[PDB]
Parts: structure tokens; sequence; C-alpha cells
């Protein structure tokens, strides 16, 4: 098929388009580089075995979006762009708004007025809210996000959702990631964040690197197995799988299609952090923290029916995720290069 | 002070800016005439007896929006503009999340460009979703609006709530509306629909006139005390008045403040029938049909609030509305002038 791939540069996005290229598709990337550099291309097209082509603009561009569907002949569009930082979405909430709400509705409208039925959506559980059910079931209604960058994903769910209503031929899937964490296998591709990083695994990291003194380990008082919170983490070529399988099986299959995107299981924060000691030979540095504000205690997902639905489950362990971060970010501590 | 009043040609707006001009405001109207006429201008200035400046334009057009707002020194922004039909917002999402959510992300953008902090929106009980307590009460979390406006209502709340919370000097005012009806007294300013008006009050009053047949009860078999649905109807004078009150008393109050506005009390469709017949001096004829897709049984404001906050109550009447909404209808048969 023929795929436009937005925030194909950027972390999820570059391991799926590797996996894409993999099966034969043929792939554009549209990227504005806010977030990612030219540098991991040449990578992406190495492992993937086939050249994607680069567009270089944004999403909110909807006269450059439309043209590039019209002018590539897309089938389907995989939706990673946006901006994803929860605690700048708090500082900074237009920002998020424009980029995630605005963003895909300008691509959206590009795809209709270039006649391309057929989306996939970068999701996220924090959509269900403060659930108290674990695991999150597709089937529960959804929340309250506590971010600008939760509820922009609510808003976007819900703007799709009312668009497939109004256009019943399109095909859109919603597919909510739990804990995207890992690299690809060979080490020379993963997660490049710049600055501080915010989630646990590239934190943990880059302590092990000996950028960082010590992992702050937000709260040891949850109601939990160890205390510390529990969350579902997935290997990013887990991910990067099911969405070529979501895209090879739904495409031209008319309706609103939600799967949850995750192992299935919770891992404490001593669990991912043992297993990051195991991986780079020597125990990585932490500390106990006060709770940082809004995080649950514990969630995972429940990924029974995109196994049912789609025949995709996780194959990736804990370790591997742990093991495949390492190998990155000890192969190229300096991330891709300018 | 100086305000720009967006949406400012169209129903509600118009009358709210000739409020504002009596009181001796300065009044930028902005307006991309997709649901309003340059000819309702004059009768703007002559009923506010001071000439309001009128630019064309669209919100979303953030450039035009900052430089309006410096180029005018605004102190302050009421925001009417946007789309409304339900019905067609379950046909266009598209158009009603870029009009309303846009939207007011342009303009509000345009007014951090600007340094402008005060600000006004409208709002609607919508927000309050499938409530079973009524009244409604600010202090009642919102729920799920079931149309693409009522959701992109709901949406922009939460976007000008986080906006706040990251800019808190901001003062920006949540106006719920219940159900806007009525005219100037005058007889010479009213509400002119296009084509089939939604709204119960101007299909009536086009039954009267002679354009339409019967006016469709939709349902009489509602849990009700005549089994027709049961509403909040507010005369737009008193609307108008409000926004002058709140834009008056908010201006530099750092905060979200909440108001529903409502007349407080709920009225039936046969008593706004009654009404009606009576102000027309003739039956109204009606018939009962199916009920309509999605609409409550009844609901009504509860507006304590904003009397004990801003000092705020409606002073029309039921029969007020009735017999202005006719006054406009009669005189003005085919409305503004093209
Ligand atoms: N990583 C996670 O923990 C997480 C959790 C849930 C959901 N998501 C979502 O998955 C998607 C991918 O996340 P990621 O971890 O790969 O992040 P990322 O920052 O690595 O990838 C996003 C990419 O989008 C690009 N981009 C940003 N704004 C753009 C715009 N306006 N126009 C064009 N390109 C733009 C960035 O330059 C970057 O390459 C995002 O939508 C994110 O919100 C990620
Ligand atoms: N009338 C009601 O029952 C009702 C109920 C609740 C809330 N509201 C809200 O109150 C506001 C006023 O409603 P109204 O009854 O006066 O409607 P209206 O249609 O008469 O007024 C809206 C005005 O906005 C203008 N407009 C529309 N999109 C615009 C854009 N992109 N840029 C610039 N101008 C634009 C239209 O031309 C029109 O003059 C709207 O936000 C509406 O959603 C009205
Ligand atoms: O320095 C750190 C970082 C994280 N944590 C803990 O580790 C867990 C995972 O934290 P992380 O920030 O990586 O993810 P979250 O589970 O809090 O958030 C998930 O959901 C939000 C949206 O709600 C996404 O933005 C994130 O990328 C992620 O998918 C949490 O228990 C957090 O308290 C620490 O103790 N120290
Ligand atoms: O031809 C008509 C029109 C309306 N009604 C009835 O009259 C009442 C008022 O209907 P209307 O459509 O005017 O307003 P609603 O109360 O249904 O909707 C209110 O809320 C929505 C948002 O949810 C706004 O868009 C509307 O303008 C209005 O403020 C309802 O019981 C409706 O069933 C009829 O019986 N026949
Ligand atoms: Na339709
Ligand atoms: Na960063
Ligand atoms: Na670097
Ligand atoms: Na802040
Ligand atoms: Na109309
Ligand atoms: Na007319």
């Amino acid at each position: 098929m023929r795929v436009l791939v937005t925030g194909g540069s950027g972390y999820i996005g570059s391991h799926t388009c590797v996996q894409l290229l993999q099966n034969g598709h043929d792939v554009i990337i549209l990227d504005n580089l806010c977030n990612s550099k030219r540098s991991v291309l040449p990578v992406i097209e190495r492992l993937g075995g086939k050249h994607p082509t680069f567009v270089e603009g944004d999403i909110r561009n909807e006269a450059l979006m439309t043209e590039i569907l019209h002018d590539h002949a897309i089938d389907t569009v995989i939706h990673f762009a946006g901006l994803k930082a929860v605690g700048e979405s708090v500082q900074k909430p237009l920002e998020y708004y424009d980029n995630n709400v605005n963003g895909t509705l300008r691509l959206i409208s590009a795809m209709r007025a270039a006649n391309v039925k057929n989306f996939i959506f970068s999701s996220s559980a924090t959509v269900y809210g403060d659930q108290p059910k674990i695991p999150y079931v597709e089937s529960f209604p959804t929340g309250t996000p506590q971010s600008p960058y939760g509820k922009s994903k609510l808003m976007v769910e819900q703007i799709l959702t009312d668009l497939q209503k109004a256009q019943p031929d399109w095909s859109i899937a919603l597919l909510r990631y739990f804990n995207p964490v890992g690299a690809h296998p060979s080490g020379d591709m993963g997660e490049d964040p710049q600055g501080i990083p915010n989630n646990l695994m590239p934190y943990i990291a880059q302590v092990a690197v000996g950028r960082r003194d010590s992992l702050a380990i937000f709260g040891n008082d949850y109601p939990t197995e160890d205390g510390t919170g529990v969350r579902d983490y997935i290997h990013v070529m887990d991910l990067a799988d099911g969405h070529v399988v979501a895209m090879e099986k739904l495409a031209n299959k008319p309706g609103v299609h939600i799967y949850n995107l995750g192992a299935g299981v919770g891992n404490s924060v001593l669990d991912v952090v043992n297993a990051f000691s195991k991986a780079c030979g020597k125990p990585v540095n932490y500390h106990f923290a006060p709770r940082r504000e809004g995080d649950l205690p514990a969630y995972w997902a429940d990924a029974s029916k995109a196994d049912r639905e789609l025949n995709w489950r996780v194959t990736r362990t804990l370790d591997e995720m742990a093991q495949d971060t390492w190998h990155w970010q000890s192969r190229h501590p300096q991330g891709y290069p300018d």
C-alpha cells in the first residue's frame, strides 16, 4: 500500500516505517523536524531495506497535505505527528491544542479533499482518565485526561469518530498506546529525546550512560506490590508491528476501530530499574522522591481485543526492552547526528 | 472599554453590540458574514446610538485577528462567532470543529500575541450533557454533548481553562446560554435565520407569518406536565445585558468565571406556542410529531450564581419574548435586506 506516515522520523514512526518498508509498502514520511533529525532517514532506509520518500513540512499546512496525498496517490495515512510532553502541555496549552487538535483537523480535512479514507491515529491510554477499573478495556467509556496533552488526544478521537459517522466509508483506527519503550535490535535506531527525558526508560538510560546522577522514583507509597507505580510497557518494535497489521487488515474496512496496544501486564518502576541494571551490567543509581503530580498508582492494558481481531500480541519482553534501549544508548550516546 | 465583538453582526452579538454602545463602550465588530448581513450594521448604530467599527474577516485568520487587536487597542474580546446548527454539525463535523475549535484557538492565539487578556465566550448548557439533575448548576461536572456542535463548545471551554491556568493573569468568562429568543423591542432587529429555522421560536414565527404550514411538536409523551419538552427560554435583551455586565465586572479579574445565563425556569413547547398565539392574535397551527433524536425531556438553568456574583437576572417575560419576536417578524418579514 501507499502510506503517508506523519511524524515518521520520530521515535515510534521511525520504527514503524522500517517495518512497513520491510513489508514492501511504499512509504512517504512527513515531518517538520521539531523533535527529530534528518539523520535518521538513512537509517530507516537501511534498516527498512527500501527507500522511503521524505517531505519536510507541517500537518497544519492543509494545502501542502492535500498536495502530498494527491501527488503520491496515498491509500492510507498513519498519524504520529504531534507534541507529546505532558508537563510542557500544562505550561503551553495552546501549542498542544494547535499541533494536535488543529494539526489533525487540517490533515483529515486534506484527506477529504484528496479522497483518502483510511486513517490510523496515535492515541493514548490517557483517554481512559482516572479509571479505577484496571486493566483498561476498549469498551470502557472514556474519562477526563488531566493535561492539555491528554485532552488533545481525546478531542481528536472524538472528532475522528464524528467524521467517520458523517463519512461512513472511512476506516479509522484509534490505537491507544500504553508506555512505548525499546529500540530497534540493531542498536542503530531508538528514542532520541532532547534535553531532560520525561519518560522512565530514557531517564534510566541516561543515568546508566553517566549523563545523569540518579533516577528519581516518583513515590514509594503507592498501594502496589513494591510501593512504586505500575504501568504497561510495550516494546516499540511490537508497537511498530501492530501498526503494520492494523494498516493492512483495516484498510477499506469502514468503521472506528479502537484497540489498546500494550503488553497486557504491569511492571513497577523497580521492576524496570532492575531490568535495566541487568542489561547494562551495573546497578542503576536511584532514589525515592515525592509522587509526581496526578500520576495514578497502577494501570495496564487489556489487549485481548487486538489479539482476537487482528491476531496481534506483543512478543518482546521487558528484558529485551531494557537490553535494546541500552544497546542503542551505548552505541549512540549522542543520538542522531546534526 | 474597547471591545472586539466577534460574530457581532449575528443574532446575539447584534443585540449585545447595541447594549454595549448604549453603555458608551467602543465597539469593533468582526464577522465573516456567513450567517448575517451588512444590513444590520446601520441598525446597530442607530439603536446603539453610536458607531461601531466593522471589519469583515474570519476568526481563523490569526494574523488578521492580531492586527485588529493591536490596531484598535482592544481591552476585552466577546466571542460569539462560530457555527451553531446542531443537525448540520452531525452532517458536517469538520466545519464545526474548524470554525469553533480552531477558530477560537486562532483568536486566543492572536490575543496572546497582542497582549489582550480579557475574554468572554459564548458557551451552552449543552456542556452539561445528559444530566438528570435539573436545574443545571455551574458546580456540576460537565458531561458529554451528543453533537459535534455541543462537543466543540465543551472542547473550547477546556482549552480556555487550560490557557487561563498557563497564563493566570487572564480573565475568562464562560457564559453558558440556555435558549435565546426574542428581539429588540423596536421590532427593527431580531433573529434572521436563512432557510429552515432549527429553533422553536423562529419556526413558530414563520408559521405565524404564513410562510410555514404547521409547527411540528417533537414528542408529546415526555414525563413533563403536558408531555412536551421543557426548556429555559431567555430574552436576547436580557442575554445582551448579561454580557455587558459580565464584561464590565470581570475585566481584569483573573480566573475562569462560569455562569449559566437563563431565566431559571422551564416552559414547555405548548407554553411557548400559547404565548405566541396570544402575541400574534391568531392560533398558531401545530401538530405532534415523533420525538427529535437525542432531545432530553426537561432542563433549565439554576441562575443563582450570576445573580449573586454579578447582580444580574432576567427581567423580560415569556410573553415579551413572544411579542418582541412577532413584532420583528411582522415588521420585517424578509429580514435584513440584501
Ligand atoms: N512515546 C510515548 O510515550 C507516547 C504515549 C502515547 C502516545 N504517543 C503518541 O505517539 C505519537 C508518536 O510519539 P513519539 O514517541 O514517536 O514522539 P516523537 O516526538 O518522537 O514523534 C513525533 C514526530 O512528530 C513530528 N512533529 C511534531 N509536530 C509536528 C507537526 N505539526 N507537523 C509535522 N511533524 C510534526 C516531530 O518532529 C517528531 O518527529 C505522538 O502522537 C505521541 O503523542 C506517544
Ligand atoms: N442561538 C442559540 O440558541 C445559541 C445557544 C447556545 C450558544 N450559542 C452561541 O452563541 C453565539 C451566537 O449565536 P447566534 O444565535 O448569535 O448565532 P449567529 O449565527 O446569528 O451569530 C454568529 C455570527 O458569527 C459569524 N461567524 C460564523 N463563523 C465565523 C468565523 N469563522 N469567522 C467570523 N465570523 C463568523 C456569523 O456570520 C454570524 O454573524 C454562537 O457561538 C453560538 O454557538 C447560541
Ligand atoms: O523520572 C521518572 C519518570 C517516571 N517515573 C515513573 O515511572 C512510571 C512511568 O512514567 P512515565 O512518565 O514514563 O509514563 P506514564 O505512565 O506516567 O505516562 C504514560 O501516559 C502519558 C499520557 O497520560 C504519556 O504522555 C506517557 O508517555 C506515558 O505513555 C510512572 O509510575 C512514573 O511515576 C519515575 O518514577 N521517575
Ligand atoms: O420545530 C421544533 C423545534 C423545537 N421543538 C422543541 O422545542 C424545544 C426547544 O427546541 P430548540 O431546538 O429550540 O432548542 P433545544 O433546547 O433543543 O436546544 C438548545 O441547546 C442546543 C445545544 O444543545 C442549542 O444548539 C439550541 O440553540 C438550544 O439552545 C425542544 O423541547 C424541542 O423538542 C419542537 O417541538 N419543534
Ligand atoms: Na450524514
Ligand atoms: Na525534549
Ligand atoms: Na544528540
Ligand atoms: Na505555568
Ligand atoms: Na440556516
Ligand atoms: Na431575507
